[PDB]
């Protein structure tokens, strides 16, 4: 008997897809996200925003996925982009993502 209960055992975890912009809009509860090779665009709130609300700006690359929203599409969990030209350093291993 081979088939049954088996497992225990390498398991990759490639990445799909995500969706991402820049905040050109600037407000106190809601805002708007740009895009660059594409011209769509879509409404987050601040709610739901995870990141620095306290410093956030002109408009820090931000990401976001876009679901099946009945209505209008909007961007779900949104989460800050990291610096633009990364800087060598002192750290290698897996590292995050």
């Amino acid at each position: 008997g081979s088939s049954g209960s088996s497992g225990n055992i390498m398991l990759l975890k490639k990445k799909q897809a995500r969706c991402q912009g820049v905040v050109c809009a600037m407000k106190e509860a809601f805002g708007f996200i740009e895009r660059g090779d594409v011209v769509k665009e879509i409404f987050f709130h601040y709610s739901e925003f995870k990141g620095d609300l306290e410093t956030l700006q002109p408009g820090d690359d931000v990401e976001f996925t876009i679901k099946d929203r009945n209505g209008k599409e909007v961007a779900t969990d949104v989460r800050l982009l990291p610096q633009g030209t990364v800087i060598f350093e002192d750290i290698s291993g897996p590292s995050s993502g």
